[PDB]
């Protein structure tokens, strides 16, 4: 009933935007911007995917067909796109859709011909066409005609079900014709294929739904769910519970099938693994599935009072722990690795070229002096803090020297807070409370997920799905482990798990 995201076969994606003149010059902007999006997220799953890009009024063009083997390049797509320009169309404003299915009907047929109908390169091709019109046909007869044809070519019914999906979208400011948006895409089932929405923000949430997943198995990493209506898991796949023997919870990423990242200070009673308990996501229940632990590698630079002598009573340098589980975890909706920076998997994740560094990937993800990013609440919700960076990052961790508990004896910040530490919790952050420790602290980007830190401390915990700051010294400050710093040991232990990039 949906697109299907695998890895097996080949998508054929055929984005048709409307470009009549009932399609206003920045109506037709905001479906650029729309197709540019659907087009950047059927990208970051690493499938198999060719993208038609056609634009039509009364007449059909073709900016991209998938008889070029361009139409598998990201970035061929996108200039195709923004080489569409609304005066293209300007002799002929009428609307024939039809014009516009037919098209995809000879460039099936075409392919088909290339291929081969009987080869499995084209029977293994799926179908997704994507209007993007207010869908007020008024020339070249019935779409419902082009359809059937489609559907005759690619040999539709219900066992071949899957083979094709049609679309029918409305974004923006437009008055659309709901009618005839339902004639073009049709309920396959139950799952609607029209759609009515105010702009492209919610075309992003749509597109999620218009997207099926459960068959992409195998461990690509950062990838999660952007809708609002799926649950915490999914949106955040990566992320684990750790009961260690004290009762007490915390947080941990997924880092691969079996490795968990977390934060060293959560295993206070020792080094006992085979009382701790990791809690991943599971499908099949919102209580995630309990494993056991095969071994643990506590950070050998951990000691919470290794600076006790200074008056330091905590002291977080190397708080960083790696947890093997006893089993594989099953790549699912509710299961999959973070992506960590400084790998090929990330690279890839980040579309970047095959000869880059961590320094590189540092580079790109940390590229502000305030750079926004998330942690994962008790209650599975996402929050948001910005990282603050070079310059600013001084600032941020100064008001340490403003703590009365844990540092009655310090004169000097960069004992307590190093360059191991990012820091965020200025202005309007939230702050990650204790039992949130170990928890990634990752950004978004292309669509993928990257973690760049760790949960580890700060100077105030709003848990002392509730939560509450205050206006007195010293100010929410936060400080997670910065995981370009400690590349040497995770190499170490990660380095045949994951395949590190050069420094
Ligand atoms: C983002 O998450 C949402 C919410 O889970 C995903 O939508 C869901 O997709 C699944 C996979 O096909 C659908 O499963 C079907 O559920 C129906 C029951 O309503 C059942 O009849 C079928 O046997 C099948 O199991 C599910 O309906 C659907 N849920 C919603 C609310 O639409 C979406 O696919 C995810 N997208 C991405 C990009 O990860
Ligand atoms: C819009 O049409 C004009 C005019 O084209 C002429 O009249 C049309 C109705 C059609 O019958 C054409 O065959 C005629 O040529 C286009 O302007 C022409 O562009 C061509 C090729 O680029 C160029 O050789 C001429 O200078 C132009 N002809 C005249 C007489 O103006 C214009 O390109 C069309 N807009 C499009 C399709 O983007
Ligand atoms: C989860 O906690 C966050 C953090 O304050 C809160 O905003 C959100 O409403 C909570 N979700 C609920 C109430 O389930
Ligand atoms: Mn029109």
């Amino acid at each position: 009933s949906k697109i299907q995201i695998q890895r097996s076969g080949h998508l054929n994606l055929y984005l048709l935007l409307d470009c009549s003149q009932s399609v206003s010059e920045n109506d037709f902007l905001i479906f650029k911007e729309s197709a540019s999006l659907m087009v950047d997220r059927i990208f970051s799953f690493e499938i198999n995917v060719s993208v038609a890009i056609i634009t039509f009024a009364s007449e059909p063009k073709v900016l991209m067909s998938v008889l070029n083997d361009n139409s598998r390049d990201m970035t061929e797509v996108i200039s195709s796109l923004e080489n569409a320009n609304y005066k293209d169309h300007e002799n002929g404003t009428g609307t024939n859709t039809y014009a516009a299915l037919n098209s995809v009907y000879l460039m099936m047929n075409n392919q088909m011909r290339l291929l081969g109908m009987e080869t499995m390169a084209w029977q293994e091709i799926r179908h997704a066409i994507i209007l993007l019109t207010d869908g007020k046909s008024n020339m070249g007869g019935s779409p419902k005609t082009a359809v059937d044809h489609i559907r005759e070519i690619l040999n539709i019914n219900q066992k071949r079900n899957d083979y094709l999906d049609i679309y029918a979208i409305g974004v923006g400011k437009l008055d659309v014709d709901w009618r005839e948006l339902n004639e073009l895409g049709s309920k396959k089932d139950g799952e609607r294929h029209a759609f009515i929405l105010q702009d492209t923000k919610a075309l992003h949430q749509v597109f999620e739904h218009m997207l099926d997943v459960s068959k992409l198995t195998d461990t690509i990493c950062g990838v999660g769910n952007m809708s609002a209506n799926a649950s915490d898991q999914e949106r955040t796949p990566w992320h684990v519970t750790i009961k260690p023997k004290s009762q007490e919870t915390c947080r941990g990423a997924l880092i691969s099938d079996q490795w968990v990242l977390t934060a060293a200070h959560c295993f206070r009673d020792g080094n006992d693994h085979s009382l701790w308990r990791v809690n991943v996501g599971d499908p099949k229940s919102q209580w995630g599935k309990e494993f056991l632990i095969e071994k643990a590698v506590i950070s050998p630079g951990f000691d919470v009072f290794a600076k006790k002598n200074q008056g330091i009573l905590e002291f977080y340098g190397d708080d960083i722990a790696l947890l093997k589980l006893a089993q594989k975890v099953k790549m699912s909706t509710h299961a999959r690795p973070i992506c960590l920076p400084c790998t090929m998997e990330a690279n890839l994740a980040l579309r970047r070229p095959q000869g880059s560094t961590c320094r590189d990937h540092e580079n790109e993800l940390l590229n502000k002096q305030s750079v926004p990013a998330h942690f994962v609440a008790l209650n599975g919700s996402k929050l948001n803090i910005n990282l603050k960076m070079g310059v600013e990052w001084t600032s941020c961790a100064e008001v340490v020297s403003q703590e009365k508990t844990m540092f009655p004896n310090l004169t000097d910040v960069r004992e307590v807070v190093t360059d191991q530490f990012l820091c965020s919790g200025t202005q309007e952050d939230e702050s990650p409370c204790k039992g949130e420790s170990g928890g990634a602290v990752f950004l978004e980007r292309r669509f993928r997920f990257f973690q760049v830190g760790l949960v580890s401390w700060g100077l105030y915990n709003p848990c002392l799905r509730k939560r509450a700051p205050r206006s007195k010294v010293p100010p929410p400050r936060d400080f997670h482990i910065n995981l370009f710093r400690m590349q040497p040991w995770l190499r170490q232990h990660l380095g045949d798990v994951l395949n590190f990039l050069p420094l």
